[PDB]
């Protein structure tokens, strides 16, 4: 009788159960139940007790997050966590030896520290505070100070700036180890000539004048951070005489000016890859360089020099595919573009050039997963030629035709869509199972493919899920000029199709997005359909991923044209479908999704009644130069300035006269700027259109408090429920 | 003074001087050059040349160096 309300998503009624675990060795494995951690293995079978929460009780602080050094002599814990941007914050530390769980009293880590890392082998610590880098050899011994040149908000050693943090690296840390802990490879980021973004920030009623917020930001075309890099002999530090760093410079073709160090990646204890990428994002280089031992010294070969470049868009996904090397450091792995389109797994010889496919066909490999002397695993989405599902493909390096899909068949109706999890030698892996069943999560023996138990199959949910109406998720494709294009679809329980249903289009139509896929989800569509019996839409046009170059690189310097158009194309293409209500279709998105929902609205198509933006792009000069650059070009002249004007969700203001439009953001948007919203109200007010509109003080890009979370989902329900004359 | 050596970009169509293959030339006892600094004769290959520089006894001798290194040889 009962249905998922909007107070079931937002206090979160029911819980998807998940079994998050992290490998110590390649035996045995950790998990947080009840809230004490316990030690697992699946040898034998058995599983031991090994820590709790009142062996750091009388500690004081609540730990945020733990970390066992990996011979499990030390745990470092670490607590007063401030969030700063997606991936950055900061924290403060304690280290206890693991064995008496007893505190490393003295030579403490300092607060305020922005980053921090074991060895991959051993105890060594590396931390970064105050934009430095620094070693603790032993936990209890003093640190040493490799770099002297942090400043604030300038010169960033071993931690990103804002663009490598969102867009390059997707994390703070700028430091590498060698595979045995000898080198600590570093990136330093120098923010001295990029302008800064500044914007209020208001604080607790207590503060009487606001705050100025002032971050280094390149828009599009602005002048950009420079980079070097950097290796340091972790074994030799002395502690009289000044580490000395030896620098590892970019090649000569990207020195011409403005580049990237976009992927770091060792492949043995003396050899190190490098990969650097154009500020036009259409030719990469990597770098192999080697330690040379009588010199202190690392050499990179021009041979040994290889090239990835893109002559229909840029490279990679959103950066150049990372390499996984075999254990004599001497070939390598790395999924790239194929002859036609289609991205898979090329085979690299190190000293010559001339690589070879291992895969093939019309569908894209995802992911290298793991590396053997024996197979190579992989995920793609080749089963049943379905671009939105994962598996997990297990390819013989021996013989290559002999491939075998290892979670393909295990539960063909409930799980399409799969992640792995392997132990540190790959004797053992994990599969979770996002969907389109309840999430499955199960442990398995590679060395016989056999499974071993299920971990967490999400019954206790399965369990309540039967007294409530729930919403069913259809996934499919439509044919566009020759073309198979897919599509999700949340639809109401007792979905009966000699009735007309309002439709909400969810969009984000991103280069290389997907929006149509596999996974199980509880969120603020299930209810809409569950309740308020909407169709929740999404589909993936031109400039969606993981269907070939074809399909992705179709809106290349063209951002704003063709997933503007087919999101609209697929509106038709569903009230063509005959059990849509023609009259009542909305248009929804956030970020990348708020600007093409914009831009739709603004298109004068006729199809949408109304919408709502969040946190919207507005024009593309306004955006970060990485992002923004890699598929618009620079906004110049001679370049593609002329695009940058014609893709302008500004211009259209006079066309949203014809849409109920919502418009919302937070103002302290350090991503995506509140600029960028506010330069769309004041062109809707220039023409004399009148919209609803909604600030969030002091939320960022996420609008992710918990009050605010509730407040914006119940404010867009009103919208549409009221769009929808929903009683 | 400073020797700048520049290559070609094929694939952009500009000119890079390396920074790593700059040569400086200076006195601390008058100016450089006997009118001017010296002009260079490189190697078919371009790879290195030959220059007249002040030696350390103050007397202009011939030069060796390679492009990549600081230091000739005489
Ligand atoms: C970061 O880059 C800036 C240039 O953008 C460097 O600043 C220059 O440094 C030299 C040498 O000290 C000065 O003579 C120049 O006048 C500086 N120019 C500017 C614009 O500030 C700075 O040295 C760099 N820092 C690091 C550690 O790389
Ligand atoms: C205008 C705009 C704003 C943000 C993004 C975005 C990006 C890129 N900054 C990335 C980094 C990529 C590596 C996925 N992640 C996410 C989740 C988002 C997003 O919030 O959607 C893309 C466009
Ligand atoms: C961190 O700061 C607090 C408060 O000022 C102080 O009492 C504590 O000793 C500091 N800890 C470290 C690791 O220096
Ligand atoms: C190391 O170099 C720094 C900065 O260049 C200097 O201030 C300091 O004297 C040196 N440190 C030690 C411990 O010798």
């Amino acid at each position: 009788r009962k249905t998922y309300t909007l107070t079931d998503y937002l206090k979160n009624t029911y819980r998807l159960k998940l079994y998050s675990l992290r490998w110590i060795s390649d035996h045995e494995y950790l998990y947080k139940q009840e809230n004490n951690i316990l030690v697992f293995n699946a040898e034998y079978g058995n599983s031991s007790v090994f820590l709790e929460n009142s062996t750091f009780d009388e500690f004081g602080h609540s730990i945020n997050d733990y970390s066992i050094s990996p011979d499990g002599q030390f745990i470092l814990l670490e607590y007063n966590y401030v969030k700063q941007w997606r991936h950055s914050y900061t924290a403060s530390y304690d280290i206890y030896d693991l064995n008496k769980r007893q505190l490393i009293t003295e030579e403490r880590i300092p607060n305020n520290t922005q980053w921090v890392t074991w060895s991959p082998v051993g105890h060594k610590l590396a931390y970064v505070w105050n934009n430095d880098i620094y070693v603790k050899i032993e936990p209890n011994l003093p640190s040493y100070r490799i770099t002297w040149t942090g400043k604030e908000d300038i010169i960033y050693n071993g931690i990103t700036d804002w663009v490598y943090e969102e867009e390059v690296f997707s994390a703070y840390s700028a430091l590498w180890w060698s595979p045995n802990g000898t080198f600590l490879a570093y990136a330093q980021f120098n923010d001295t000539e990029v302008p800064l973004i500044e914007y209020s920030f208001y604080s607790d009623e207590s503060l009487q004048y606001p705050k100025t917020v002032r971050v280094p930001y390149p828009k599009a075309g602005a002048v950009n951070p420079t980079v070097k890099f950097f290796v340091v002999n972790t074994d030799s530090l002395s502690s009289v005489t000044n580490a000395t760093s030896i620098q590892i410079t970019a090649p000569a073709s990207m020195l011409i000016g403005d580049h990237y160090l976009c992927d770091v990646t060792w492949a043995t204890q003396e050899r190190i890859s490098l990969q650097w990428l154009r500020r036009i994002q259409n030719y990469s280089v990597m770098d192999i360089c080697d330690y040379d031992e009588s010199s202190g010294r690392w050499n990179c070969l021009v041979a040994r020099q290889h090239i990835e470049m893109s002559t229909t868009g840029w490279v990679g996904r959103f950066r150049p595919s990372e390499p996984h090397f075999t254990l004599d450091g001497n070939s390598f792995y790395k999924i790239i573009s194929n002859e036609e389109g289609y991205r898979h797994i090329c085979y690299f010889q190190i000293d010559k050039k001339d690589c070879t496919f291992i895969t093939k066909g019309t569908w894209e490999v995802i992911g290298i997963e793991a590396l053997t002397s024996d197979y190579l695993y992989y995920i793609s989405n080749e089963y049943k030629g379905m671009p939105g599902g994962r598996n997990l493909y297990k390819i013989q390096l021996s013989d290559y035709t002999k491939v075998t899909c290892l979670s393909c068949e295990l539960n063909p109706e409930r799980c399409q869509y799969y992640s792995v999890s392997f132990s540190k030698e790959a004797k053992y892996y994990q599969l979770r199972c996002s969907g389109p069943g309840l999430p499955l999560y199960t442990l398995h023996s590679s060395v016989n493919d056999k499974g071993l138990r299920v971990l967490e199959d999400n019954s206790a949910l399965d369990k309540m899920l039967q007294n409530v109406q729930m919403p069913s998720k259809k996934l499919d494709f439509i044919i566009l000029n020759e073309t198979k294009f897919w599509y999700q679809m949340i639809l109401p329980p007792h979905f009966d199709k000699s009735k007309k249903y309002p439709l909400l289009l969810d969009v984000y139509a991103g280069p290389c997005s997907q929006k149509a896929d596999t996974v199980f989800r509880l969120n603020w569509a299930t209810y809409l359909a569950s309740t308020e019996n909407i169709i929740v839409a999404s589909f993936d046009g031109r400039g969606s991923g993981y269907q070939g170059d074809k399909i992705m690189h179709a809106i290349n310097r063209r951002l704003g044209t063709f997933e503007v158009e087919d999101q609209i194309e697929a509106a038709r293409q569903f009230s063509k479908m005959g059990f849509v209500d023609n009259k009542r279709i909305a248009i929804w998105g956030w970020s990348y999704g708020g600007y093409v929902t914009s831009m739709v609205l603004g298109s004068g198509s006729g199809v949408f009644k109304c919408g709502i933006a969040v946190a919207p792009v507005s024009r593309w000069e306004y955006y970060d130069s990485v992002y923004t650059e890699r598929y618009m070009g620079l906004p110049t002249p001679e370049d593609n300035l002329d695009h940058y004007r014609n893709s302008t969700v500004m211009s259209r203001a006079e066309n949203f006269k014809q849409v109920e439009y919502l418009l919302i953001h937070g103002t302290a948007d350090d991503n995506v700027h509140f600029q960028q919203s506010a330069q769309i109200s004041k062109a809707l007010v220039d023409v004399g259109v009148d919209f609803q509109a909604m600030w969030y003080t002091d939320e960022d890009h996420g609008i992710a408090s918990s009050t605010a979370h509730q407040h914006i989902y119940t404010h867009m329900s009103h919208f549409i429920k009221q769009c929808f004359s929903l009683p």
